[PDB]
């Protein structure tokens, strides 16, 4: 499934973006994805956030969060926003944000969360923010993304990119909810090992990386619109 | 000539070995080349089919130059070995163009300082001279052009990288060793004492040379 050489190179070969001021080859757009977590009542998992950008033909992971909880929606949005602001701060060449917020069962909450994220970001820094928009009932666009047939293409595309060296972490990777307990990349590797094609091995951060990387292509570029 | 993109990668993509604890596809051999007089020193080893640089010195010549030089090469080797305990053999080549005798005394001093500090297997490149007695020096001749060509081809392909935790006591801290090496890389065609040491050190990692290295 996943190569040993590719897992090992992802760990020991990370990009030190801070070592250079020559940005010609970096993508200027930060893609992020999150899947805010509610389920019912019980103590379950958390919420995966990932932030990625292009470098030549590669994709670079700038940020990871795996967040566990008063307003769940504010805590969630704030932890996404805080990661994004640090990332923008570390990589000034980044001049646009494109954000997808999964709303699969609870789309009202994903609406509000999108709106809260755009709020913290814009309070802190001047940048254009775009959200993945999808049609709803009376055919009106709403700032959410829906997982569906996509997930298989995305998973299968990740596995193939990772195996061939296309997925890389940066050295200055931001993670306020992981870094104090683990190297975030070692944590993310534990999940990459748990990957199958398509019952209690968490997979939330890895899917978030799979999806941020996936919505990178131009096939999705019109879906992103001012929220 | 070296490609623009290869130089950029070399700058922004460095090995961090301390993130791993497995080790099965490292070489456990540190290859060191120095050419005494500046005197350039480099230390490299393998990761799979590629190469990384663990240490670099460029060392400037009261007296006892030989002792001084040996102690400089030896200090970097100690530090590099001390930071990478999976490394368990040293293969050293001391270049001897014109002064075979001094290269031989420096080999012996380097061996002594390394073995007073740490338990490790230590081999030197050997060359037969006059009486066909195998001696611990290396003679550059016409192989130099060949080492420069392979290095250009490997560097352009991305096969040669620095380690994050690169040791240099002679260059490091008013200069970044990578920067200073990059300036030499940018500069040659067919002072450069440092990039020559890196070229020859990665050239001597091939299996074809393994049999010239012996316990001295
Ligand atoms: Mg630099
Ligand atoms: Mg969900
Ligand atoms: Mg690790």
């Amino acid at each position: 499934l996943i190569t040993d050489q590719s897992r090992e190179e992802f760990d020991i070969l990370r990009y030190s973006t801070l070592n250079t001021n020559a940005y010609d080859y970096f993508g200027k757009t930060l893609y992020v994805y999150l899947d805010p977590a509610f389920t019912t009542n019980r103590k379950a998992s958390g919420t995966g956030v990932a932030a990625v950008g292009a470098y030549r033909h590669q994709f670079l992971i700038y940020g990871l969060e795996h967040f566990f909880l008063e307003s769940s929606e504010v805590a969630i949005a704030e932890c996404a926003a805080h990661m994004i602001i640090s990332v923008l701060s570390l990589h000034p060449y980044l001049d646009e944000l494109r954000i997808a917020v999964e709303g699969n069962t609870n789309q009202a909450a994903a609406v509000r969360i999108a709106c809260l994220i755009r709020q913290s970001v814009q309070s802190s820094t001047l940048i254009r923010v775009l959200f993945y928009h999808t049609p709803d009932q009376n055919h009106i666009e709403q700032p959410f993304y829906l997982m569906g047939r996509d997930k298989a293409l995305a998973v299968e595309q990740f596995i193939s990119r990772f195996n061939s060296g296309y997925i890389k972490a940066s050295q200055e990777l931001v993670s306020y909810t992981i870094k104090l307990s683990h190297d975030p990349i070692e944590y993310l590797l534990e999940q990459i090992q748990n990957l199958h094609r398509v019952n209690r091995i968490s997979d939330d951060l890895i899917i978030a990386v799979i999806m941020a990387t996936y919505l990178c292509d131009d096939i999705h570029a019109i879906r992103f619109r001012v929220s």
